[PDB]
């Protein structure tokens, strides 16, 4: 599923991401934009052999199981395929764990490089939220 911008904002808000670990909704929408372009089916192989999955490009080295990432963990206790569903529940649940791991949203390198410090409120402009 390719979410609309405001569509994703509404879903993320409903699932409790707005101000989660102090990160405003715009931060989460911005992260999703540059991680997946709002596409739940997005997958991208990393140089270390892990793969990033879904709307927030959650990585198989620590967070989900894909059966092909050697020596990796599954801290969200989910198959990585579950992060590709139209329903973003699993991705949000797992993202909450990731953002709580110590480095906040810096865990998403695209957030650090493209969202951090910017006018992230722009990402929820016009949305009836
Ligand atoms: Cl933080
Ligand atoms: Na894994």
């Amino acid at each position: 599923k390719v979410f609309g911008r405001c569509e994703l904002a509404a879903a993320m808000k409903r699932h409790g991401l707005d101000n989660y670990r102090g990160y405003s909704l715009g931060n989460w929408v911005c992260a999703a934009k540059f991680e997946s372009n709002f596409n739940t089916q997005a997958t991208n192989r990393n140089t270390d052999g892990s793969t990033d999955y879904g709307i927030l490009q959650i990585n198989s080295r620590w967070w989900c199981n894909d059966g092909r990432t050697p020596g990796s963990r599954n801290l969200c206790n989910i198959p990585c395929s579950a992060l590709l569903s139209s329903d973003i529940t699993a991705s949000v649940n797992c993202a909450k764990k990731i953002v709580s791991d110590g480095n906040g949203m810096n865990a998403w390198v695209a957030w650090r490089n493209r969202c951090k410090g910017t006018d992230v409120q722009a990402w929820i402009r016009g949305c009836r939220l």
